[PDB]
């Protein structure tokens, strides 16, 4: 089934009905007027910030390396002119580094409701192809995913399926799944097909709410761009 979309729900509202049940649920009427959602073009993001240096993973999460690049760079050889490979500029605290950026985008009032500090949420960055793929995986704080160009799809699986994600067994990716999830791998992880979930494809303007541990899959439709907000 879809996750809920709800337009601009009260902070009790989302308290009860999603943050501390651990539900995900589509916020809209949120982040739809932020600045970034008109001012954000490859052009604006070039002047912005195309001589500054990001990360860039190459490959999918398969070969996969990480190298350091400028955002003209990345753009060029990446996005505009038909790439070789994958390349994502991901999970950069790209706001931190360039501060006007920052200017166009907000906190989402809801995170106030966390027992966190507004100065430890960290703010990422997601810029990159069609195509993006991420493993499924879980995180330790709840996240806002706001998407600001193109679309996402997103499957969600609950932590109370984890026993049919089949974790990695290493320490280091014990949060990560061994699972294809749109072509697994049923005669070696038989228990995922049975495994429940909610998807949804996220579109600009939007916001969606991960609960804290909650596993995700994210693949970019389109040319992408991205804002996660995790915080606790
Ligand atoms: C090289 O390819 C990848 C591909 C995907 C990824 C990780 N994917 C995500 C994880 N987490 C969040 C989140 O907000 O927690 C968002 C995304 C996303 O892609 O939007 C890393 C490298
Ligand atoms: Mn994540």
């Amino acid at each position: 089934s879809t996750v809920p979309r709800l337009h601009r729900p009260s902070l009790q509202h989302f308290r009860e009905q999603f943050l501390v049940p651990g539900r995900p649920v589509i916020l809209k009427g949120v982040a739809d007027h932020w600045p970034c959602m008109q001012k954000w073009s490859l052009e604006y993001i070039q002047e912005i910030a195309g001589c500054r240096t990001v990360p860039v993973e190459v490959g999918s999460r398969e070969e996969w390396s990480q190298t350091l690049m400028t955002v003209n760079e990345f753009i060029s050889k990446y996005i505009v002119n038909e790439p070789r490979d994958v390349g994502y500029l991901a999970q950069h605290q790209l706001f931190d580094q360039i501060p006007e950026l920052k200017q166009d985008i907000s906190i989402p009032d809801y995170c106030s409701l966390g027992d966190g500090e507004e100065e430890e949420i960290t703010i990422n960055a997601w810029f990159g192809p069609q195509g993006t793929i991420s493993p499924l995986h879980q995180d330790p704080q709840q996240n806002f995913l706001v998407q600001v160009m193109g679309r996402k799809y997103i499957r969600l699986y609950s932590p109370q399926e984890s026993g049919a994600l089949y974790p990695h067994d290493t320490h280091l990716l014990h949060n990560t799944s061994q699972v294809d999830v749109e072509n697994p791998d049923l005669e070696k992880f038989p228990k995922f097909a049975k495994a429940p979930f909610l998807s949804c494809i996220l579109s600009p303007g939007e916001i969606l709410f991960i609960p804290v541990k909650y596993w995700h899959y994210v693949r970019a439709l389109d040319l992408s761009f991205s804002v996660s907000f995790w915080w606790s």
